[PDB]
Formats: structure tokens, C-alpha cells, sequence
């Protein structure tokens, strides 16, 4: 299932779609895998989130070449944290036109991180405004509210099983919702129930930090979050 390349790992989830992890060695926490999809939409490659790094992010392209070898016409960021946007360098060297939240992208200079290229804003009911993600093919992004971060966004595969939650979602079995030094602990649990009532037929949950498990990742999330409120 795992492939490993260099110091990443790539793992095929569905036809066209892989799971991209990268690891860093946080001092006090030990090596922190963080996850990240790649998706082939016909003759083009689409990346959700950076590597923490950029030579990692560098990483993923070079795996992108030799295992699909077609351009990679965007990537779409989750929030302005390192895990998500520590690469964002390496898209644009690589000439890749790059997207995040509009939130993210005003946060990014004083959270360490370099902004994404444009902006996406979101209607009220969280879907991303269609005008301001062009030519995102089968990705469908919706904003579900605020949660491990105000700005965390995530995306839906249309024609799969798959949605990701990025760093907002944790996989059935975990023990807490880690790091809440961001979160918005009153509106967690909505959020997270909110994500699963977008993507209401994914039965595949992918997430930064664990595998991807079924839908029991979200009631899990939603029911530790209950406790924050
Ligand atoms: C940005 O990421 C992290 C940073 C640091 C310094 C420690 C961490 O320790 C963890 O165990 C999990 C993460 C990922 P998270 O902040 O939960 O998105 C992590
Ligand atoms: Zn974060
Ligand atoms: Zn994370």
C-alpha cells in the first residue's frame, strides 16, 4: 500500500487519487507525519496542501513526474500552518498557480508562511464562491466553519468516495483533538458535523495526521469536540 520515496511516503487511495506524507521532526513531539492528496483530472495533476518544507514539497513534484508525468495545473492549501503551507515556495518556483482561503492567505506573512497566489472566498452557506476557484475540476471546496483553526477549509473529490479534512478531522480511534492553541473550541463540533453534511457520500475520510478511515473519523471528531463547549 505504502510506497516510500526518498523520505516521503505515497499511498494510491482510488484511480487518479494518492495520499502524499511528509514528516517533521518537532522538537518535544517527535517525527509528525502530515498528509496531503494528489489528483490526476484527465491530462492535469491537482496537489491539496504543501509538504512542511519545501525540499519535501520539491519531493512531491519529482514523485508527480516520475509516477504520472503530466503538469500540475494547481494546488489548493487547507490553512496557514506549516504542514499545509510550509511548501508554498516550491509550487511557485515550479511555476504551479496556487489557491488558499482568503483568510489563510492574510494570515500567512505572520504565521511564517508565504501566501498562496490567489484567494478563494466562501459563501455563507460555506461553498467555495464558484468564481473564485477556476478550473478546480472535481475538487469541491467548502469552508465548514471554524475549528482546529479560524481559516481551516476542506475539499471533496466528486466522482470518488473521498473528502478531506485536512488537520480539522481525527481518525476514529483518537484519543484528543491535539493541538487547540489556534481552535475555536465553541464551534468545533458544528464544523467538523458541518464537513460531513457536504460531502454526505464520502465514505473514504482522509486527514492530516492519521489514515484514511471510514465516516466514523467525523462522529468521533464531532463527539471529542461536544466536550469543548
Ligand atoms: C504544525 O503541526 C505541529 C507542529 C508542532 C510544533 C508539533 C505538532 O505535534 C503534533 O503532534 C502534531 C502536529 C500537527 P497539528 O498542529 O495538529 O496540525 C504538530
Ligand atoms: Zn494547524
Ligand atoms: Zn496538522
Amino acid at each position: 500500500g505504502d510506497q516510500r520515496f526518498g523520505d516521503l511516503v505515497f499511498r494510491q487511495l482510488a484511480p487518479n487519487v494518492w495520499q502524499h506524507t511528509s514528516y517533521l521532526d518537532m522538537p518535544g513531539f517527535g517525527a509528525v507525519a502530515s498528509n496531503g492528496l494528489i489528483v490526476r483530472d484527465g491530462g492535469r495533476v491537482l496537489v491539496v496542501d504543501t509538504a512542511w518544507t519545501d525540499d519535501q514539497t520539491a519531493q512531491i513534484l519529482n514523485w508527480i513526474k516520475q509516477e504520472i508525468n503530466l503538469p500540475v495545473a494547481l494546488a489548493v492549501v487547507t490553512h496557514a500552518h506549516q504542514d499545509k503551507m510550509g511548501g508554498m515556495d516550491a509550487l511557485h518556483a515550479a511555476g504551479i498557480a496556487t489557491y488558499a482561503n482568503a483568510l489563510s492567505n492574510q494570515l500567512a506573512p505572520q504565521e511564517g508562511m508565504v501566501a498562496a497566489q490567489h484567494s478563494l472566498t466562501f459563501a455563507a452557506n460555506g461553498w467555495v464562491e464558484p468564481a473564485t476557484a477556476p478550473n478546480f475540476g472535481p475538487l469541491k471546496v467548502f469552508y465548514p466553519g471554524p475549528g482546529h483553526t479560524s481559516d481551516n477549509i476542506t475539499v471533496g473529490i466528486n466522482g470518488t468516495d473521498i473528502a478531506f479534512g485536512g488537520c480539522l478531522i481525527k481518525d476514529s480511534k483518537a484519543k484528543s483533538l491535539g493541538n487547540l492553541g489556534d481552535a475555536d473550541t465553541e464551534h468545533y463540533a458544528a464544523s467538523a458535523r458541518a464537513f460531513g453534511a457536504a460531502f454526505p457520500k464520502a465514505s473514504m475520510i482522509v486527514m492530516s495526521h492519521s489514515a484514511p478511515d471510514s465516516r466514523a473519523a467525523i462522529t468521533h471528531t464531532a463527539r471529542m469536540a461536544d466536550k469543548l463547549r
